[PDB]
């Protein structure tokens, strides 16, 4: 005996909308640190782009107040959920804010954030469109990744430690088959790194959805570790996946950290090509988490 083979194949993910989503969302809010109206155009953008969730109920705002450095700061994470057929998880995250401490320069997170809250507005229009058929997908969009003083255990991921304790101490955490992280995916020059700090199954998973994609080329040429909003779930037992290009632009003895952080974070650093890669990564993982079940 045997299933009836499908006779459809499922919708491709559009890059090119989530390209033109990055340029309106660069548009609309340019600079987001936590406390400024652009950070509030930043949200007022995400809501304006979940309209038909919010009507539903399936789009959650968690507020809460933040301990910083430089005071009491209120910050606000969005979950958008797609209930799938079968009980259990998979969630997609990005960071959507800019570095408070570079609030005196024109750094507006094109590919740091701006790439990857598009992405994940793109996958809500996509699973909108084509409703999830086995594990629920649930987008978070969480603030206050970056340090607000100086990268440290206590100074960075504020949106994602108040979430992943929330979801611990109401018993949610039990149910995330995945959590999936984008980050910094936009990058015209793209290759995934192989981050040593994700779930190891996560990591196969994610070289076979490379294969299986035609997009082996773009993933784990470098390998390393990256402190990201993945690691106050991983610490909590939750499988986790930083999809991640930490090496944005050339280093050089003057930007040794190419792009990352700097003004040149733009617009024109990162192309529809790396944003349909990156889409057609996250939809392949989710299938195959689905069949792993
Ligand atoms: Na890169
Ligand atoms: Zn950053």
């Amino acid at each position: 005996a045997q299933k009836a083979p499908a006779q459809n194949s499922p919708a491709r993910f559009n890059g090119q909308a989530a390209y033109n989503l990055t340029r309106q969302y660069i548009a609309a809010a340019p600079k987001r640190w936590v406390g400024s109206p652009g950070h509030a155009k930043a949200e007022a953008f995400i809501k304006d782009h979940f309209k038909p969730e919010i009507a539903q109920g399936r789009f959650e705002t968690d507020r809460f107040t933040a301990g910083t450095p430089a005071g009491l700061l209120e910050m606000r994470n969005y979950i958008v959920r797609y209930p799938g057929k079968k009980d259990g998880v998979i969630v997609l995250a990005t960071h959507y804010e800019t570095n408070y401490p570079l609030r005196d320069i024109n750094f507006v997170g094109a590919n740091d954030g701006g790439s990857t809250t598009a992405l994940l507005i793109e996958m809500g229009n996509y699973l909108r469109a084509h409703p999830p058929q086995g594990y629920s997908i649930w987008l978070v969009f969480d603030d206050g990744e970056e340090a607000i003083q100086s990268w440290s255990a206590t100074d960075s991921l504020y949106g994602t430690r108040h979430l992943a304790a929330k979801w611990s101490q109401d018993g949610t955490l039990k149910k995330i088959k995945a959590f999936l992280l984008a980050d910094m995916i936009g990058d015209k020059d793209l290759n995934i790194d192989r981050d040593a700090n994700s779930t190891p199954w996560l990591l196969d998973m994610l070289k076979q959805a490379a294969k299986n994609t035609g997009h082996s080329a773009y993933v784990f040429k470098n390998s390393t570790a990256v402190e990201d909003d993945h690691l106050p779930f991983a610490k909590r037992g939750v499988p986790v996946l930083d999809i991640i290009d930490i090496d944005y632009g050339p280093r050089t003895f003057s930007m040794p950290d190419g792009y990352h952080h700097t003004a040149e974070d733009t617009l024109d650093k990162i192309s529809a090509h790396s944003l349909q890669i990156a889409g057609d990564l996250f939809l392949e993982m989710i299938r195959l988490i689905n069949q792993r079940g």
